[PDB]
């Protein structure tokens, strides 16, 4: 304020109180939504009769704001009758409405999709199409396609896109596939079908139902076949101790899940760190300075490329697609000094930089890429007394904004856990058997300990996430089969899988 | 966090968004507040029909709660009608419960006072009854103090028994005087009531009435504690035909009946002073550390412990809640400026330094308020060596010395005299510029006073005592003096008695 002469305090000023929302909006919560008191319509669902306000349901559901508002000749009566949601799919909407937690079930998850979409709730709809961008299985991913391009919905129309796509062989049988119409499968095809799985046969297989007149759109199908070659999805680079070599082999999952190798690539130098970046390795090893050797699966020889500067052990080398870039996170110097340089190697010009550094240091951590910001989770920390104390700390550094963003909260364990990126969750394995299933946007922690009958020895178990199914891997055996197990997330179910032969299990080793 | 399995994440979940807060409090306060909608209940006032929504009616009041809570034939109707309320007073009653701006006046301010409490309005019975504890002349002393003692509010029964109590000899032929009830009279005798005021009258009031009240003959009169007033204007100033420097005590009286007082005398400079109860505290002279504390009829001069920083042109505020002189700010003579504080005591006499101020200031002026200390104007340096004025404002935090600046700057700046009153901080510039402080509403107010008068440019001083703002003018040449009154109601400069002062220079005014 500057001026005014006839705001006279004596005599007449205006009055302008500070307070007019800490006790207006703040004060409206429990009058409203804790404590329902004052409620004006009665939606009627089915057979009941709810009591909801005519004030909440507007300012977060702009449909239900229309109806209210267009005051007409049938806005006489206060019972408003509903018909397409059910009554027992209402209660769960009006529950996130009030108060806002509402338990997803799995059954009743598509039917809070089309009608969370039709009221134009934009949090709920943008949970819910999370929820079917990571329950889609290969005999679900052609009916979400087709729920994903009625409501518009670009985040499942594209994640519900690469599950008939990278599995197009065995759909190719289904009866769901040959009335898909012409629209979809321009797209489908279109995104890159890898070569294993027949693209080309697909088409003509489907031409086949309505030959009359689907002829014509024959040609026009194989103009985009655009096939991508095959890659392979673990490289599971053995660190055997008895003889100086290190064995990268280059697991190939195959359609019926099961393992088999294809490479025999060695080294002699030692290994330090390790990372795949697409289809290649990026191993980090051998004597100062600090060198750096690019391998490949058809290559099977050894590549070589810009030395790192400043050499560090124990690494948290993590590679990200929506970025060209390899970072260095982390690491302890050869003095045993815990230090925190972050670095910014990119694949396209062998040079090396520099970006903004750790608020923690951290040595031993889990690289984990999901989306396109870097957490690095565990790891070791000297708190006061010059002593490596595992720590539990979860930072964010990301790649756009470069800064490190540590959250207010710690890991259920901690110690030299190994990440492993699953779908938008991250699952941690710790010094044990208690994998949890980690997710960055809820900020909640769901373990789903296996049972302990088979936990013999404490023996790291190594994870890996290939094809959509994570293969918690296991470590040196007791005169025995290596425990490639297959855990199954939705069931919990742990099942072995057998088909590598390899002696290489004997030791421990590093992974990708 | 965590949890347990019954929470698999892909068949199970429990989605809580932390971000119910932009979407049903932002969201509710458009659409009840701002846009208005959704009315359901209608308040028949006399002679209009309001409508108003359940929500907001009940979430700031509590009477207005209890009374659509219960349905005993009170909300079922919806033509509910409002009584003892007047029609302009419940308008202004909307406008607060609603966006939050009133237009406190003063045709309407007892009737909204009363109701504002019936109603159980927190907020509005803080500023309504602050109103009401900011204008109490003489001639509703008593019309307010009855009201205070009604809704039991002490932050105004408090407040109109200091500008009731000193105006006692005037109230004495007054006819509500002659009513007072037995209670309130007590009260307001055992307050100190200045003896020029003949305290002993008071009550002979009452004996020579002509029965039922004459019985009290001993009570009320062992109660009755007389002190001599000490709270007047200091006024320090060099005469012209000699260098001793005069310090001339002077009081004011509502009978306009001027006393010469004792002119009290001095030998060395002054670089700053403070007015600390009914005694003057001077600091200056050849060293800056020379602490002169001088007295209304003691003619002493002790000398008190140096300061240990020695500061030049420093600026000094009482707040006696610690019985403090405050020294914040000041200048230092080794090409820098000082930041530290010393608070020299009385009973103590304690060097204690706490902590610094956010931006430096020197050569500014100081006015305390409940005990926060307020630091204004000044001048501000830097590098570049530029002469760039200081407008911004500083204050000294009495509870937790969270000293901080404030989101604002003043009109102006320079060299300006601040004094408070009631419970706004004037604030006088270089020229007609007054300009009235507020920190609860955090705002100000000028009053656009034309250039007409200040012929020529120069400084003006401020000095506020028993409610009536003095204002005096420096450096005249060779006439009458000007003693001019400002009472802030309406603009109503008169110059009153010509006292021979006989000051032609103006040091600093204390009140």
């Amino acid at each position: 304020p500057g001026a005014s002469m006839d705001e006279n305090y004596f005599v007449n000023y205006t009055f302008k109180d500070r307070s007019h929302s800490g006790r207006v909006a703040q004060g409206i919560m429990k009058l409203c939504l804790e404590e329902e008191l004052f409620a004006d319509v009665t939606i009627s669902v089915e057979g009941r009769e709810f009591q909801l306000h005519r004030l909440v349901l507007s300012a977060q559901s702009c449909f239900f704001r229309s109806m209210f508002t267009s005051n007409l000749k049938e806005a006489h009566n206060r019972v408003i009758v509903l018909q397409d949601v059910s009554e027992s799919v209402f209660q769960l909407l009006v529950d996130y409405i009030y108060h806002g937690t509402v338990k997803l079930r799995a059954e009743e998850l598509q039917e809070i999709y089309e009608v969370s979409d039709m009221y134009q709730l934009t949090s709920l709809f943008e949970e819910c199409s999370r929820f079917l961008a990571r329950t889609v299985q290969v005999g679900n991913c052609l009916q979400v396609m087709w729920l994903a391009d009625r409501h518009s919905d670009p985040e499942l129309y594209t994640a519900a896109k690469h599950c008939a796509k990278t599995h197009l062989a065995q759909l190719q049988n289904t009866e769901e596939f040959l009335h898909l119409p012409h629209r979809l499968l321009t797209d489908i095809i279109s995104d890159g079908v890898p070569c294993s799985q027949n693209p080309t046969e697909a088409i003509e297989a489907w031409i086949n139902f309505n030959k009359e007149e689907r002829e014509a759109f024959a040609e026009s199908l194989r103009t985009s076949l655009k096939e991508i070659g095959e890659n392979v999805h673990i490289y599971l680079i053995g660190k055997e101790s008895s003889r100086t070599h290190s064995l990268a082999v280059s697991l190939h999952c195959a359609e019926d899940d099961s393992i088999s190798v294809s490479g025999q690539n060695s080294l002699c130098h030692q290994i330090t760190a390790a990372c795949k970046h697409g289809g290649d390795l990026y191993v980090v090893g051998g004597s100062i300075p600090r060198r750096m050797w690019k391998c490949n699966n058809a290559t099977v020889d050894w590549e070589w490329c810009a030395p790192l500067p400043r050499d560090r052990l124990q690494h948290t080398l993590v590679s990200v697609p929506g970025k060209d870039a390899i970072y260095s996170l982390g690491g302890k110097t050869l003095q045993d000094t815990l230090s925190n340089a972050v670095i910014y190697y990119r694949v396209g010009d062998n040079v090396w930089t520099e970006t903004t550094q750790l608020e923690v240091a951290v040595s031993g951590a889990a690289g984990a890429n999901l989306n396109g910001i870097i957490y690095l989770l565990g790891g070791e920390e000297n708190d006061l007394d010059f002593f490596t104390k595992p720590s539990r700390l979860i930072q964010c550094f990301d790649t756009e904004t470069d800064k490190c963003h540590v959250k207010p909260y710690v890991l259920p364990f901690a110690g030299r856990m190994h990440a492993a990126v699953h779908k938008d969750l991250v699952f941690i394995v710790a010094e044990g058997d208690s994998l949890v299933c980690y997710n960055p946007l809820l900020d909640s922690f769901t373990r789903l300990c296996l049972p302990e009958a088979w936990s013999s020895a404490p023996s790291l178990w190594k994870i890996a996430s290939c094809n959509g199914s994570i293969y918690v891997f296991r470590d040196r055996y007791k005169k025995g089969d290596a425990n490639t197990y297959k855990l199954d997330p939705a069931t919990s179910a742990v099942t072995v899988t057998r088909g590598i032969k390899v002696l290489l299990t004997n030791l421990q080793f590093v992974l990708a």
